[PDB]
């Protein structure tokens, strides 16, 4: 099965938080033009995270939109932040190919319906973080901070029932470390659903990448082992294909 290579960019004003090793580039903050560079060593797709404050967040993650669309022609993500749907709306009007959505679609899941319906559950990334408590998968809202008391394997079956088409599986467990993603967490996930699956949370070096790819994940996402250069693209996609793994080369 067809295997994706994604980089996650944290925004914040227009800018990429804490940058990149990429001398190359004119402006290693600009997140479209890193966004262009990522797409011509391979990045497969682009996820942007917005931290902006909410008084100028929505012009802000709309310029960004607007900024990225015109440098990239592979798929990109935009989320953080997106509550209902007219936010999404404009931000796939805009030029996002899907939205984002975690906390507010575990507030109210029909978002994930109301934005299907227009814009089809492939516009529709649902985000979901993850971690192990008292032995069970559950799922955490506010970037972490809320145990919604909600078990990973129902809110999984009823993203894929309320018309999702992609998730965005963290292990709060993982993210942040260099330990490897959590394959036991996306092992867990893989037969509850048919939707695919992108692997967050814990990269650390290539062989990670086959890992979470064995585990049932469709795609990976990792951030700053790209960005500080700890791994190449090309490199990374290469290594995969030397051991069995359908990447585009």
């Amino acid at each position: 099965l067809a295997k994706r290579i994604i980089a996650a960019l944290e925004v914040k004003d227009g800018r990429v938080v804490k940058g990149t090793n990429f001398e190359n580039l004119r402006d290693s903050g600009d997140p479209a033009e890193l966004g262009k560079f990522y797409s011509e060593i391979g990045i497969d797709e682009l996820v942007f995270h917005d931290h902006t404050a909410s008084v100028e967040k929505r012009k802000t993650m709309l310029e960004l939109v607007e900024k990225v669309a015109e440098q990239i022609d592979i798929p990109f993500t935009v989320g953080g932040g997106i509550h209902d749907f007219e936010t999404a709306s404009e931000l796939i009007l805009r030029g996002a190919d899907k939205v984002s959505i975690n906390t507010a679609a575990v507030e109210n899941p029909s978002l994930i319906t109301q934005i299907a319906q227009t814009f089809g559950s492939q516009a529709v990334v649902v985000a979901i973080d993850a971690k192990r408590v008292d032995g069970e998968f559950m799922v955490f809202t506010y970037s972490g901070k809320k145990n919604t008391g909600i078990l990973l394997r129902d809110w999984v079956v009823e993203v894929e029932k309320r018309g999702a088409g992609e998730i965005l599986l963290t292990s709060i467990d993982r993210d942040g470390t260099k330990s490897g993603y959590d394959t036991e967490m996306i092992r867990f996930v893989r037969p509850l659903t048919t939707l695919p699956i992108i692997a967050s949370g814990g990269a650390g070096k290539m062989e990670h990448f086959l890992e979470a790819f064995l585990a049932g994940a469709d795609a990976a996402l990792a951030a700053s082992v790209f960005h500080f250069r700890e791994i190449d693209v090309r490199e990374l996609k290469e290594y995969l294909k030397k051991h069995g793994v359908n990447v585009r080369l």
